[PDB]
């Protein structure tokens, strides 16, 4: 029993972080067989940073201008590339500890493991979503950018996330792992605004499923909704619209609970126009959304 | 920018976690050296549980009878032991993955990560506080005894904790690496009611310094206290004590932001008495208590 913000065991990732120096620039890589991935922007200075021409910044660059240091080893560069907002460094080893691996590019409402890095070491992990409005709540200072977000399928590390930037609103922007951006972010330093950081409704709902199956159960009311009626009292909350494809993904936690999946979003709707009257659900006073109903059933049933 | 409540990386720990199974029983334990720690109630069937006699069920079992297998390989016991509540399996190959490591018992108050282990294998890891009534609130399903919590300092791993137990109530309680159990529990399936769970006056200040750090400032307000004045409002709110130790405690956090301590303790006095009006800091509704001082430093200065 008990729920919490749980993150993937950071071990097969830890065993990929490197430090890479480009100039007076440092920051995190990711070393998967013998490449290196890190963000574009280490080849800048930070007046660079303000209108970077990311193709004529790199001309001045050789492969003896990346500096790779695994633990208190340097790596040989032997070939580099730009990918969109990210580079390849070409290396002459492989990383004996690379784990089973896919790139993956998350939806928003997916959560996440970061592995907050420095100078090439790992400082934490924590579990994030990809907001609807693209961005993520992290905890990075400077030094952290190429700190990778992951999730794991058993011994198959999918890769999602590469930090790049903190926004003046201090939430932060990053890329998929072929170097795209999440959202319209761009890597400079220039007024950069995110949108509406509406709550993900369907994980709201599997975490009321969680706290059911964890006995915390007062919130659960007498009344039913529709998707149609639920979705008005939604909009007007800054709640993402429940669809079809959202109450199909709930079915296990329903099945689970024999709570229909609308009776739950009926106890949801009571909950957002009463509020928690100074009550808590799985020690939270808010409606916690950073929980995914896969991340439920895995936590809920041990998966390892 | 950004605070999250992050847990140490895992892996150190991860190569150090094995399936221990006595008959049908099998549960986690912690490889160090040529010792597997685990929790001695390995030995009991459900129905030895209600009321063991310990030193009496161990006369039945025999090194060959401690199964212990370290990924799919099996570790040969040559030896077993009781230390409290812990079996320590002698095992005739020292892991080779053993980080440089401590037993420590921490204090009430005091954080730890979780990796929260199945059959050997790792599932997730959290960030837990030891509570004032010596539980710990966890997510812990069947299989996950032997688990451990732990602290990092660089390239040392301090183990802290060991899971034995869920109380009827849903919190979690287990022992130290020799095996003394926080607070009063005992490895039985018998009442055991906790004590108040009281708040943890010195963490919710550190992370309302956090708070200030990373630009959450609302809840600043013109008053001062005395030790004594906050002392009877956390009294009346169920919050621990403050000491002139946790002021000292404090110090670089007040030095880092120019908010004497016993000012920050008359805004989280106006806090307890007014409430959060709906508002939110770092993201919560409520008061969070599970960041030590020692974690926001850590957390607001990238300590790897
Ligand atoms: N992609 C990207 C990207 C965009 C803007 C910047 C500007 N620098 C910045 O925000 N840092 C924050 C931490 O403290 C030092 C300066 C850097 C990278
Ligand atoms: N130390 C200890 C200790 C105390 C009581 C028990 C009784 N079993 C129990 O609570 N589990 C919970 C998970 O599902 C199956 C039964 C076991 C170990």
């Amino acid at each position: 029993s008990g729920f919490r913000k749980m993150a993937f065991p950071s071990g097969k990732v830890e065993g990929c972080m490197v430090q890479v120096t480009c100039g007076t620039t440092t920051l995190n890589g990711l070393w998967l067989d013998d490449v290196v991935y890190c963000p574009r922007h280490v080849i800048c200075t930070s007046e660079d940073m303000l209108n970077p021409n990311y193709e004529d910044l790199l001309i001045r660059k050789s492969n003896h201008n990346f500096l790779v240091q695994a633990g208190n080893v340097q790596l040989r560069v032997i070939g580099h590339s730009m990918q969109n907002c990210v580079l390849k460094l070409k290396v002459d080893t492989a990383n004996p500890k690379t784990p089973k691996y896919k790139f993956v590019r998350i939806q928003p409402g997916q959560t996440f493991s970061v592995l907050a890095c420095y100078n090439g070491s790992p400082s934490g992990v924590y579990q994030c979503a990809m907001r609807p409005n693209f961005t993520i709540k992290g905890s990075f200072l400077n030094g952290s950018c190429g700190s990778v977000g992951f999730n794991i399928d058993y011994d198959c590390v999918s890769f999602c996330y590469m930090h790049h930037m903190e926004l003046p609103t201090g939430v932060h922007a990053g890329t998929d792992l072929e170097g795209n951006f999440y959202g319209p972010f761009v890597d400079r330093q220039t007024a950069q605004a995110a949108g509406t950081d509406t709550t993900i409704t369907v994980n709201v709902l599997a975490w009321l499923y969680a706290a059911v199956i964890n006995g915390d159960r007062w919130f659960l009311n007498r009344f039913t909704t529709t998707l149609n009626d639920f979705n008005l009292v939604a909009m007007k909350y800054n709640y993402e619209p429940l669809t079809q494809d959202h109450v199909d993904i709930l079915g296990p936690l329903s099945a689970q609970t024999g709570i229909a999946v609308l009776d739950m979003c009926a106890s949801l709707k009571e909950l957002l126009q009463n509020g928690m009257n100074g009550r808590t659900i799985l020690g939270s006073a808010l409606l916690e959304d950073e929980f995914t109903p896969f991340d439920v059933v895995r936590q809920c049933s041990g998966v390892t």
